[PDB]
């Protein structure tokens, strides 16, 4: 009779080593051969218990076999595990305004998928609870691009990958905000002011809460000067940093939100007396 | 009303959820978990936030942005998962030595644990075929093969998934099913039968014990004399497994068998061997 098939009682992956304990016929050879054709061989101790660590091999694939002292071999115990949790992120090419903040005005952004083992056969994306096939590009790299443009709002995204043996892992969620929406702003003189001040105050209204850039365009006698607004508790504000010539001044405000939407207010043609 | 906060990074380290994201600068970020805990932070001027909370029950929690005047974003509800399920051979299905995952039980029960309370699907993969796990009276999950397993090796992985479709499966363990043991044999050793009628003149004759499998862990010899059976521990010597009575036998008849027990707890007994000790010299 051949040795009985060797047994794994415990397995774990730490770093890039597979660690196992198990049992097998005492004093037999335990032969572990992996997908890359490495062989790792040990003599099973006298108690019939063994332990081993091997470098995690390509695709997590390997076989365990026992051979006794007279050359009889057990059944092969072929295993196929998986190690890598897939990763997904917003493509920097679909990421408007600041890059890396997961906010974009792009309504069909691409997501880039990484950290897949070469035996992965199913790759999918969960977007707000609905699961879709990911797609494989020319270079064998996976991605996902929505088929139709997404409405504005928040999308929780997780990537799911599984190999032929049914090992499946999904990423811890990230989210993305699609924002292509911004209110047209407004420049008006402040409440208590044609004006007598050479540094008149301006109230800036209809400035959306997600707005991070605010400038005032002051246009007079063929030259345009661009001013940084002041954000305060009450909102955004502007008074010219220095005294202003007598005459007529044309004004507008331009807002840019964190997504990189931009709006310009209507023209305001005024008079410093 | 602010735009929904954004999560750019999340990770679980040492029972804490770690996160980074984006949110309305200077706003309050409110994190509320499934256990009713609230955690709040002031979002920095660059709009970049980071936080760590204790992993709450079921990995459920929501993130919400609220500005100075108390206008509130949409809630961002998250439902994650942490625990990889565990599966082991039930001790009641583990015959012979306990804990070696070798058993003669053809339908052994496996016990499942390390499941969070929002788990909705639990399954077992046995040699590549995936089955429903079942939940017993005590609410604990288990799996028992529906038909008898043939001797050999079974790779076992448990799979569990919650309602948000988070799914994790265990790194494999295996069991070897072994219900097979050769029937041993006992015989008088080479020159003991002194011609071939199992009469010996030795008072402590030597017996050879043959057809003992390599996974045998127990070898005993039954000696029945005068309606009484005694059990002796066998010896593994130069010539293989062996036995010789500790004390000299009186003249007459003895009936022997050898019993073997393998590591899986299978047991076989040989055919009976009848021997006659005749050391008495006829006088004339
Ligand atoms: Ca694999
Ligand atoms: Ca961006
Ligand atoms: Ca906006
Ligand atoms: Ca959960
Ligand atoms: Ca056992
Ligand atoms: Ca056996
Ligand atoms: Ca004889």
């Amino acid at each position: 009779t051949p040795p009985n098939a060797p047994v794994v009682t415990y397995s774990d992956i730490v770093n890039d080593l597979i660690i196992m304990q198990g049992t097998a016929e005492a004093k037999s050879q335990l032969i572990i051969t992996d997908s890359e054709g490495n062989t790792y061989t040990l003599t099973v101790p006298d108690n019939g218990k063994w332990s081993m660590a091997i470098p995690y091999p390509s695709e997590g694939k390997f076989t365990i076999t026992s051979v006794d002292a007279i050359g009889n071999r057990s059944d092969d115990v072929p295993l196929d595990i998986m190690k890598e949790v897939p990763v997904i992120s917003l493509s920097p090419d679909s990421d408007s305004g600041t890059v890396g903040d997961n906010i974009t005005r792009d309504k069909q952004p691409t997501f880039i998928i990484g950290n897949l083992e070469s035996d992965v056969v199913v790759v999918q994306v969960d977007i707000n609870g609905t699961v879709y096939n990911a797609e494989k590009n020319a270079d064998g790299v996976w991605f996902f691009t929505p088929g139709t443009p997404l409405a504005d709002g928040s999308y929780t995204i997780s990537v799911i990958a599984s190999d032929a043996a049914g090992n499946q892992k999904n990423s811890l969620p990230i989210t993305v905000t699609i924002d292509s929406t911004l209110t047209v702003p407004e420049i008006a003189l402040a409440a208590g002011e044609v004006t007598n001040h050479t540094q008149p105050k301006f109230t800036l209204q209809h400035i959306d809460a997600d707005v991070t850039g605010v400038t005032v365009n002051v246009t007079h006698n063929g030259v345009t000067d661009i001013y940084q607004a002041t954000q305060g508790a009450d909102g955004w504000t502007f008074t010219p940093p220095a005294a202003w010539n007598d005459g007529n001044y044309t004004l507008s405000v331009t807002v840019v939100d964190r997504a990189g939407n931009s709006q310009q207010s209507a023209s305001l043609a005024v008079t410093v007396d």
